[PDB]
């Protein structure tokens, strides 16, 4: 009935020393505490993952590599390269115990959602949907979304991952291509040079897994309304054909407007109604972050988005809280789209959802 929230404060200090989004983790928990929604969730502390739980995904050599550069630094190791450790992913001290954090908190909502305490779980300082079995990317040191589906799939038959990050969800997706067990729904930037390069519409799996990929290539300038038609077009095709038993769904707010990645023009608005749908499927779900670089956007999404799960509604003002100048200047909760123009044109769009549509009749006629 309650909806499970994956939190303790030394969770949240150890994901707050990530490079790149400093203190980000405490301030989304601090905007949530705030707004006193953690009041009417379930707070479970997060278990730390064992070596074994974070091999049922990633390779020992790569683990071992990780643990090794944590404790020491990288100058005494090339060797790093080869394990995606560069400037995208800084060798840094203490990245394998942040990991094995990070992993855990996603393995013990997935646990949650398993023994029936929850029908939603959230930890929102997971997402890293880029890391490869033997290789980071993309500053995803390690897939806690696919340790979460894995555990899910003790329980669930058919899992579905949907990734509404920016980017395209290539880890996830690349970790399940050549199943059908487990479907990955990625809507993400598409453009000669962006990140990853990967997640055309014509990216739709390989063997057993062929056409349990699906891939929505949008370019820059999309706003709530076109969004949530596209994304409600594609998981109604979805929930027909695939029939889920458990759901993961990732929530990266670099989508939204004011972010750096300046791409899309979203509001946290038009990611709840994509939200809502999922939630009325009543199945279990397990809630991912992800990206977001401005920060307090990131933080008024996110718990914005706690709301719609809880079904309450937040006060347009921001409450007083530690971080409250960060909210700076208006003091609200609502985010503006910028003035920049939609590039998606409705043609390319129709002949997206159709070439969709059409993937998802093999998933049926193929049964
Ligand atoms: C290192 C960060 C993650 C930070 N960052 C900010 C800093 C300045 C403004 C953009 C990036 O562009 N990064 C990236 C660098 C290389 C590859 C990928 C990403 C983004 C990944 C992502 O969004 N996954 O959902
Ligand atoms: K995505
Ligand atoms: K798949
Ligand atoms: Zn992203």
């Amino acid at each position: 009935l309650v909806p499970v929230y994956i939190y303790s404060p030394e969770y949240v200090s150890m994901c707050d020393s990530l490079a790149k989004i400093p203190k980000r983790a405490s301030m989304v928990h601090s905007l949530i505490e705030a707004y006193a929604l953690h009041k009417q969730m379930r707070i479970v502390k997060p278990k730390v993952a064992s070596m074994e739980e974070m091999a049922t995904f990633h390779t020992d050599a790569y683990l071992q590599h990780l643990q090794k550069v944590s404790q020491e630094g990288d100058d005494d190791h090339p060797d790093s390269i080869e394990y995606g450790l560069g400037y995208d992913c800084p060798a840094t001290e203490g990245i394998f115990d942040y990991a094995a954090a990070i992993g855990g908190a996603t393995i013990t909502a997935a646990q949650c959602l398993i023994d029936g305490m929850c029908k939603v779980a959230i930890n929102w300082s997971g997402g890293w949907h880029h890391a490869k079995k033997d290789e980071a990317s993309g500053f995803c040191y390690l897939n806690d979304a696919v340790l979460g589906i894995l555990r899910l799939r003790r329980k669930f038959e058919r899992i579905l991952y949907v990734d509404l990050d920016l980017h395209h969800g290539d880890g996830v997706e690349d970790a399940f291509s050549f199943t059908s067990k487990v479907m990955t729904v990625s809507l993400h930037k598409f453009s000669p040079g962006f990140f990853p390069g990967t997640g055309d519409v014509s990216d739709v799996g390989l063997g057993k897994g062929r056409y349990y990929s699906v891939n929505v290539p949008i370019q820059d300038g999309i706003q709530d309304e076109k969004y949530y038609q596209i994304c409600e077009s594609v998981l109604k095709e979805v929930y027909q054909a695939f029939n889920p038993k458990a759901v993961v769904l990732q929530l990266g707010a670099d989508t939204i407007a004011g972010d750096p990645m300046c791409s899309f023009n979203m509001t946290p608005v038009g990611i709840g109604k994509c939200l809502k749908y999922i939630l009325q499927w009543q199945l279990a779900t397990l809630i991912l972050g992800g990206g977001g670089y401005n920060l307090a956007n990131t933080a008024r999404c996110w718990t914005y988005l706690t709301g719609v799960i809880l079904g309450k509604t937040l006060s347009s003002e921001i409450p007083d809280h530690e971080f409250f100048t960060a909210y700076g200047p208006d003091y609200v909760l609502e985010i503006t789209p910028s003035c920049r123009p939609d590039r998606n044109e409705p043609h390319r769009i129709q002949q997206i959802l159709n070439y969709i549509k059409g993937n998802l009749k093999h998933v049926v006629i193929e049964g």
